[PDB]
């Protein structure tokens, strides 16, 4: 089994609120933990490309593939290493070449963990 | 297993150039390897971003924590990442890392993430949050 | 005159929700400009550092300084060198040694130009 | 004067080395520069490594393309006195058909790295 699938991505949802959106979950083991005992930042940083490259994919609907080009994030809050984590993602720019995503990681209390944005290039 | 095992870094070491030495600014690199499988794979069969991302969170970790050895403990705080060429999933990838700044509360890592003809595959800065 | 001055930002003001937010409004002219005609993304950039940095000060009520630390920014869309844009913040983090802010630059169609965001130091004073 | 005349960039060159591309250049600072403690403005860092890449990309593609900053990221690492001068040099880390992305680093006069800053540009024909 790969990376992709032991993050166990959960409810994953594209969706026009034209203002394109995703949302999807992450159930947390032991997979994403680091020694300390936190949700592993590495972790958080796959979910945000892989959804957002599963997003892009979602609009473009066979006319092209979604490959990470820039990748930003910002670790705000430390997550224990248990329950789930939700990332919601906004489309802030639908281009021709690019698409980039301003994805929100919280955790159930909604308290923002991780703040990522994904530039994405359109093959 | 976790995630970080399951990513297979090899080889690590963290050091400083010989030339150093005697000046009061020590300069800190560290070395690594990626050995990978298709664990690492994202769909068209490249090296996912995540990955590498992971590799340069996980390194910078380490080797600022071999830095300060019981003085502090480093947090991942910021990471930015600029993928320039596509890997396909096979063989293995280098992480080296330069300390930018040794900060009282942060370290700044230059990464540079490389294929086995020394290409540059991804460039990416990791900030670690240093912990007393 | 200097930088921050020409850079001609009105009506800033931070106002709370605590959830910290900030807007403001840079005026454009000359000096803002690109050889292409173009709002110079430079401009942008200091803009958001500047109101970031603005922001932080306006909360620390004199205790701290903000320094900016990490900035990142995505030029979305252009901007030809006329009228004005609008940045607008908001606080992701209120720590008690750096501040992290999401920053939106738009145009008076509410078009996305740039975002950006700015990591500030909070250095006491 | 704008603000690219007022930054006042000095000795701007675009140079191959051991097919590497980079760019060397000055930025001569005055209290233009300034924030209100005193130091260099770090949006003036950002401004000056947006210009200079753009400069440095457009004197590569003459004329075949535009270069247009489409993200930026930078650490400033190291508080300068607004006084002096800062060296801003560039290294060409990607030379693609659509995007350059420039490796950016400024210095102080003693070559002590104030802030390291990555551009990525667009790359758009004209026409």
């Amino acid at each position: 089994m790969n990376m992709i699938d032991q993050l166990n991505i959960t409810d994953f949802q594209v969706f026009t609120d034209k203002i394109y959106k995703f949302s999807s979950k992450m159930i947390l083991s032991d997979f994403h933990a680091q020694p300390q005992g936190f949700l592993n930042g590495g972790a958080s940083l796959a979910l945000a490309e892989i959804t957002a490259g599963m997003a892009s994919n979602a609009i473009g609907s066979g006319q092209y593939f979604a490959f990470g080009q820039s990748i930003n994030a910002n670790h705000l809050n430390p997550k224990k290493c248990e329950g789930f984590v939700n990332a919601r993602g906004l489309l802030l720019k639908n281009g021709k070449r690019n698409h980039v995503w301003e994805i929100k990681i919280t955790d159930e209390n909604e308290t923002l963990i991780s703040q990522i944005t994904v530039v994405n290039a359109l093959v």
